[PDB]
């Protein structure tokens, strides 16, 4: 079954809103993100669904995902595509997230932070 499936929407719901309560606490990355982040974690949960295999969500509102072009307008070095990171692995640990799933999606967010790196 779909990976998404490894972890449902509520869960992954908790991951991504601990990860922008992160975000927002880095000073890094605060800067570069909106000051209100109630929307990109919307959007990142709809994304993530459909990055999981699951529906796709994210499609469904906004269209076609091509991340790193819609990354392009913002400053993405090595050093803020770690602190992402960084603040993601934090999340993880936060909900407790283990096992091949957190392998599975760790392992594909981290060649993509990477490919989003302009
Ligand atoms: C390299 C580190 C990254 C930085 C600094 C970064 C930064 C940003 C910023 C500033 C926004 C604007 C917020 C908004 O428009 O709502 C955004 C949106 C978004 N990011 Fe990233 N991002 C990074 C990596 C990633 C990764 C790895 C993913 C994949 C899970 C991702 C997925 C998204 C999605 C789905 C949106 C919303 C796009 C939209 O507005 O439709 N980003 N990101
Ligand atoms: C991008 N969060
Ligand atoms: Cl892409």
């Amino acid at each position: 079954n779909a990976p998404y499936e490894a972890i449902g929407e509520e869960l992954l719901s908790q991951l991504v809103d601990t990860f922008y309560e992160r975000v927002a606490s880095h000073p890094l990355l605060k800067p570069i993100f909106p000051s209100d982040l109630t929307e990109t974690a919307r959007k990142q949960k709809q994304f993530l669904t459909q990055y999981l295999g699951g529906p796709p969500l994210y499609t469904e509102e906004h269209g076609h995902p091509m991340l790193r072009a819609r990354h392009l307008p913002f400053p993405i070095t090595n050093e803020r595509a770690d602190a992402w990171l960084s603040c993601m692995k934090d999340a993880m640990d936060h909900v407790g997230l283990e096992g091949e799933i957190r392998e599975f999606l760790f392992g594909r967010l981290e060649l993509t932070a990477r490919h989003m790196v302009n």
